[PDB]
């Protein structure tokens, strides 16, 4: 037995599409009214008329992908939407946008891309961050990655997340400079929260493991949350769950004045539709 | 459906030497007395505290040593002097054998880098994956990735995997100066050419997926059918062989690769069964 994130939802929060076009879009949103997850504002260029007659959907239309993008932004500047999506456009395209301050969404928080695992080998959901994003986060970045994750723990409900700072190694040395960055950062939230750093993956979900090397602290075999040391290492984990564990993972870009979902080309339909889900319990 | 297993639950086995630096502590005996229950090999174990329940194997062989220098003077010797086929890193510290291996002067490297890299039999993949560098390299740039790659085609086309397909991973297929291990890894398949089949750089799903890699709109039929995947820095290697463990259910064995003869350097944490795939792996690299 055990305790998994996506088990039997519901609610009558907005998602903005950017680029409502082509069925590697519009399938998740089809699972998503069916579910009644949320409604959905549609900024696309061929109308879809069997999904836009759901009472559930408004169809804009938008000829480009500036124009998609440009929608979507807007309606969640104007608190339209609680959700803002990537449709079939770049995402750079998108992202351009939302990171100009002016649009109301990127404060003075870094944004990260974070994601949430029921792993059928893990015993609860496990958070990893950041998988997508940030490129070469340093110890300044690595610290506003924890607090973006802490707060996305808190907004679901895991009171007092424990917090692994991941690298190949538990010795900080010069030699492998993720290891410093992991204990300076375990050293900037002292006793304020359940962080240990740096650890080898084994150690961090692995009781057994952590124990044959001596350590005894929580986020060792209990992690709640995983920090990656750089994006190679998030997003080769990310896709090792995936597709070799059999992990069901929802993810989004948190950090911004809502939550942003931005899927891969070849996540599966069922991951997608866990991605809008986790949206949706990040706007409560 | 259909699935090639590099690892064989039918006791495979050999008469070729370990000779084993530090040969103390259950953490290193427990391996030797499960290569010996399977005939794999033959030991000369060099260390201080003798169990003579083990010692009294036809094949092993007790050499008294006291300290970590001797014993791995001692294992490094044998090697050179043609008594040992593997070179097996006890319980000392790893920089105490290694020191000396890594200096050329001492007859078991050549100028070629030495790596780490790690074979798995995953449930959910097909075939045998080569992963490198997990556990030694720490930063490796270019050069030294050519290199890396140049050990696992060598590993590879010794256990019978006669043209690999390569992929040098990284976490985008888009090449950027946002992210040099992308330059890195283009540069290393420009210095390969099609003597090999090598890609990059790949995200993960799109070097073990054919799916992932059609759907991401790359149709190379190398994709999808990873080999061989190189790491871009250690973290990655290390974190990805750890995930395969200890949440894909995958047997993996290890070795150190490109010096004369195979070293192996186990973790305080691998499980018997793969620190035995290690022991396997090893002497299917000696294998004729
Ligand atoms: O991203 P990038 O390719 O590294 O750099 P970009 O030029 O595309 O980023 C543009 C802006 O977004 C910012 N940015 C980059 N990553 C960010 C993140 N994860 N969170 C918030 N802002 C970010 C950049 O700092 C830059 O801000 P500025 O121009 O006001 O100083
Ligand atoms: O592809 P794209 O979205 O058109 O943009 P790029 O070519 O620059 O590469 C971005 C890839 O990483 C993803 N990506 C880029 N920025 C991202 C972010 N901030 N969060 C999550 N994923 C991101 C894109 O979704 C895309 O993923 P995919 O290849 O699995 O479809
Ligand atoms: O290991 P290290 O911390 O990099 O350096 P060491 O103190 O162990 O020195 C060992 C030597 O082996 C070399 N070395 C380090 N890693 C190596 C590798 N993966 N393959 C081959 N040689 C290596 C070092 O460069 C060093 O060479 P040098 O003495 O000519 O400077
Ligand atoms: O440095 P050192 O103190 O000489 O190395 P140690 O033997 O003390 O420990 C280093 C760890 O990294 C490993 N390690 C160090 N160098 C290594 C190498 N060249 N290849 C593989 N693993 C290596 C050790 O096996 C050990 O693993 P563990 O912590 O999981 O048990
Ligand atoms: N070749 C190996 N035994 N690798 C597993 C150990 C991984 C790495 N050396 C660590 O300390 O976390
Ligand atoms: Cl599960």
């Amino acid at each position: 037995t055990k305790s998994r994130f996506f088990s039997d939802e519901t609610s009558s929060f907005v998602f903005a599409v950017a680029g409502a076009d082509d069925e590697v879009v519009l399938e998740t949103i089809r699972l998503a009214l069916k579910q009644k997850l949320g409604k959905f504002l549609l900024f696309g260029k061929k109308e879809d008329k069997t999904l836009t007659a759901n009472e559930s959907v408004t169809w804009i239309q938008t000829d480009t992908a500036e124009a998609a993008a440009q929608g979507a932004i807007l309606a969640v500047k104007n608190k339209e939407a609680d959700i803002l999506v990537k449709g079939f456009i770049p995402t750079a395209t998108l992202m351009h946008h939302v990171l100009k301050k002016e649009n109301g969404l990127r404060t003075d928080q870094l944004l990260s891309q974070i994601a949430i695992f029921d792993i059928p080998t893990y015993h609860k959901p496990l958070l990893i961050t950041d998988c997508a994003m940030n490129v070469a986060p340093k110890t300044k970045e690595k610290i506003a990655i924890t607090e973006n994750a802490l707060a996305v723990a808190h907004q679901i409900g895991i009171t007092n997340p424990k917090i692994a700072l991941l690298s190949a190694v538990e010795e900080v040395t010069a030699k492998m400079p993720s290891t410093l960055e992991a204990q300076e950062v375990v050293q900037h939230f002292g006793n304020q929260i359940s962080v240990s750093g740096p650890l080898a993956l084994d150690v961090a979900i692995s009781k057994e493991a952590a124990l044959h090397k001596g350590i005894t602290d929580s986020s060792a075999g209990e992690a709640d949350i995983l920090i990656a040391p750089n994006i190679e290492t998030g997003n080769a984990l990310y896709k090792s769950l995936v597709y070799f564990a059999g992990a069901k993972v929802g993810s989004a870009v948190v950090g911004a004045k809502v939550p942003i979902v931005i899927s891969s080309r070849n996540d599966s339909p069922e991951n997608k539709l866990a991605s809008f889900i986790l949206t949706v319990r990040l706007v409560e």
